[PDB]
């Protein structure tokens, strides 16, 4: 969509213990699955359009379901192969995600 | 199923204030109902298969719904008729469920 007039749209957390987008920050799961048709035990994130922050419509929702644990990690950008990078900024104040801390 | 390879499966509490199996411990309801198709206001317990505790699949879910109150009790084993047993172990430390305490 275009930002025509005072229209806006977004995902919202809805009732999940994470947000769409924010799961790119090294959030971990034993298994995670998404749908545009409802899925059992899963939380739902409303795809909300609104006009002027004054009228709001759930133009759809995203249904998301997961196991806690790990083996699945959400990440900022692409990765390849067996070899894995370590990226570190020495001696400068830094925001870090080190061995899932 | 057989425990072939590292496969396992279970019910989990999901989002319920009880577990399947554990409701056999004298848990009480005004009404309770179960389904394999979704039911309104009810919590859902995921029927999870997993491999090696490392990949997990909701092979189904159990949907469960209830009223609080009583007249329905979950119990360990069968019962019959109008007459009801009292089973007590005097003078030895014991785990008890006495008049729903
Ligand atoms: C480390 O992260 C920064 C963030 O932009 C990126 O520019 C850089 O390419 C990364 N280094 C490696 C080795 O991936
Ligand atoms: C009392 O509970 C024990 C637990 O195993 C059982 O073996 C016994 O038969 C019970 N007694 C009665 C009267 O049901």
């Amino acid at each position: 969509y275009a930002n025509v007039g005072r229209w806006s749209a977004s995902i919202n957390t809805g009732n999940c213990p994470f947000s769409f987008g924010k799961v790119n920050n090294f959030v971990k799961f034993g298994s995670v699955c998404f749908s545009l048709k409802d899925i059992p035990g899963g939380c739902a994130m409303p795809i909300v359009a609104n006009w002027a922050y004054s009228k709001y419509y759930t133009i759809g929702t995203l249904y998301v379901s997961w196991s806690d644990g790990d083996g699945i990690t959400g990440v900022p950008q692409p990765v390849e192969g067996v070899s894995s990078f370590m990226n570190v900024t020495l001696d400068k104040c830094t925001k870090y995600n080190i061995y899932d801390v």
